[PDB]
């Protein structure tokens, strides 16, 4: 096979929250369109695929000049895993060698430059994931986990709960915007986090994820800096 | 000595953020007053002390009918630890036996009922802390910690990052509203988290902490249910 860099944008029609979320407009452009534009402007991809079950989403993708994979209902339900959708897209276009990047439409402030910056961290020899991430608002060592009913244990040391944050290791969470993997590795492991995983760090501002109407408005306000 | 249940409300005059924050009004009552009212209505305390360096805060505390400890400047600076303020209050009134509870004015939706509910968890024989806490918005096992420059390691397992949250242990963070300790233990350990620490769980709504003008408005709106 030819090695290919593939972008997969999963955009199902039924959004369990905000209705028709993937086509909702932000500064005049659909969420889908913002992420398609990021994929194109990154110049990182040989193939850009929108995977959907919805006719309106498919028409939007075609109007932006990218490929469409149609998902049957069982891969677009509320319970369907993202990994099964990415696997189905790769099987449909016939790629099992190269890289595959998931780009969620719910991260509209993730730009093509962010994608290029993340790609520069990918190690073609070692082939761990590159995942975009942002700093944790509340430090995860300053937490306790339930071990029994009404019984809790510190995440690490009890003394961590009173340590100045600057004296603790820096902590990060995935923000959903970018997951880059070696294609054969993603197929074999059937997941998005493959060791050794590297992080591409983004600001809290650029990590906004759209769930609510107020999220859409905040993202618009951020664009209008 | 007589064993005493002491409440200490630390309320310094200089707020590094919102100016004069501890006297800012919320539905007509100062933040200080809301927490004093919680301490009184809990009926958990033999002594209620407001510790401050500020004349206006001291006058407000006296008007609510509680005791005042005056802190010298070195215990009320931007760098001064909360524990040193609680230790100084206990030394001033001469108590080293019983319980001591820190009640921060920045948690105005923490009520007297919350204080009673937390106190019911305190174990007078084993004498670990009781700390009020709320659920973590982002699960702390779904994080990575920096171990070297540009090198990160999962908090626990890499597979935790893709686990449904409901399949992970429940996680909680202190919310700042209540810290209950055995008095002799707090003096000896010079800290607020003493094993075995128990958690009193509060909702995200009741855990609001005041840092901004918008925080004050949100807390007011919550009160007006
Ligand atoms: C990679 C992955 O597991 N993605 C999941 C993400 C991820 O964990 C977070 O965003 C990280 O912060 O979480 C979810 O993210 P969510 O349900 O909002 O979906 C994000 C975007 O992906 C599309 N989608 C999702 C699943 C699927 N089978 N097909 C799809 O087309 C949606 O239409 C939307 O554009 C979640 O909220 O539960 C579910 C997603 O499946
Ligand atoms: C127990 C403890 O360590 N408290 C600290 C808390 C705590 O960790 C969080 O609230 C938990 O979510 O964090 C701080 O909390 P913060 O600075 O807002 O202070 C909270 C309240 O305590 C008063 N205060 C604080 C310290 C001190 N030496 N004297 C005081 O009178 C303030 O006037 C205000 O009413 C922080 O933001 O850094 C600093 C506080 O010292
Ligand atoms: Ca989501
Ligand atoms: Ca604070």
């Amino acid at each position: 096979m030819e090695k290919q860099n593939i972008a997969v944008i999963l955009a199902r029609q039924n959004s369990k929250g905000l209705p028709l979320k993937n086509l909702r407009k932000m500064n005049g452009i659909s969420l889908l369109g913002h992420t398609i534009n990021a994929a194109i402007s990154s110049k990182c991809f040989d193939r850009i695929i929108v995977s959907t079950d919805g006719g309106l989403i498919a028409e939007e993708a075609k109007n932006f000049g990218v490929e469409v994979v149609l998902r049957p209902a069982e891969l677009a339900s509320d319970t369907a895993s993202s990994i099964s959708g990415v696997i189905h897209a790769l099987e449909t276009i016939g790629s099992n060698s190269g890289t595959v990047t998931l780009l969620q439409p719910t991260s509209p402030l993730r730009t093509g430059a962010h994608i290029r910056e993340a790609f520069s961290l990918f190690d073609e020899k070692i082939k761990g994931s590159v995942v975009s991430a942002c700093p944790m608002e509340h430090h995860p060592l300053k937490t306790l986990l339930q071990i029994n009913n009404g019984e809790y244990a510190p995440m690490r040391h009890l003394s961590d709960l009173e340590q100045p944050r600057q004296q603790l290791p820096q902590a990060f969470r995935p923000n959903g915007a970018i997951y880059i993997n070696d294609t054969a590795s993603l197929i074999a492991n059937n997941c998005f986090f493959i060791a050794p995983t590297k992080l591409y760090i983004m600001s809290h501002q650029d990590s906004i994820d759209i769930d609510t109407e107020l999220d859409l408005q905040q993202a618009e306000n951020i664009l209008n800096h």
